[PDB]
């Protein structure tokens, strides 16, 4: 039987459109670090898990480790992030991924137009947005334990839709998921992945492991 989504289409926030067409249409050097940004955000839903003990017991009764999963598919030229931790509401996603201002967004920009490392992206609390420094596509899939499971998704260009999920679904936690660009196939090989999670990812207080395709 047919299955039937709702789809509501928003606005990005002025300075985050503008910021997202700056990240997608210029060269920056040290594009790595988008994994850096995905993991940290990734480790913190994991902490909110942590704590989220505390607010009620109930949640202690879950059976899942708290941990994150790189996943690299070359057949579809996808990188897939995947974490089980807090996850977000509709809301969440709606509010906290693209439609409310951040402070730091015009301050980042005038920085990189000066000539700054891209790397400080995520000291400017716009950290989330270095995915399209890889990717030309970007498809979250998220289930909170307050909410069902939600999917957001950009091209950019300036909008972004949020949807029921109907497909498979993932528990608690959040699913990222980066169509890589066609000159970014680098960051599907076990190796270039291993060397740049040594670099940059090194004391996050989660277990985290790399599938690769046999
Ligand atoms: N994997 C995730 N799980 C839960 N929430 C997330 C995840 N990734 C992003 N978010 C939400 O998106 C917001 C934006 O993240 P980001 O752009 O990196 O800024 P910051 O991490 O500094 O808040 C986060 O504050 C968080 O609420
Ligand atoms: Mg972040």
């Amino acid at each position: 039987p047919m299955e039937e989504e709702e789809v509501e289409t928003f606005a990005f926030q002025a300075e985050i459109a503008q910021l997202m067409s700056l990240i997608i249409n210029t060269f920056y050097s040290n594009k790595e670090i988008f994994l850096r940004e995905l993991i940290s955000n990734s480790s913190d839903a994991l902490d909110k898990i942590r704590y989220e003990s505390l607010t009620d017991p109930s949640k202690l009764d879950s059976g899942k480790e708290l941990h994150i999963n790189l996943i690299p598919n070359k057949q579809d030229r996808t990188l897939t992030i995947v974490d089980t931790g807090i996850g977000m509401t509709k809301a969440d996603l709606i509010n906290n991924l693209g439609t409310i201002a951040k402070s730091g967004t015009k301050a980042f920009m005038e920085a990189l137009q000066a000539g700054a490392d891209i790397s400080m992206i995520g000291q400017f609390g716009v950290g989330f947005y270095s995915a399209y420094l890889v990717a030309e596509k970007v498809t979250v899939i998220t289930k909170h334990n307050d909410d069902e499971q939600y999917a957001w998704e950009s091209s950019a260009g300036g909008s972004f839709t949020v949807r029921t999920d109907t497909g498979e679904p993932m528990g608690r936690g959040t699913k990222v998921i980066l169509h890589l660009k066609e000159d970014q196939t680098e960051y599907l090989e076990e190796r270039r992945i291993k060397e740049i999670v040594k670099k940059h990812s090194q004391f996050i207080g989660y277990p985290i492991t790399l599938f690769v395709e046999k």
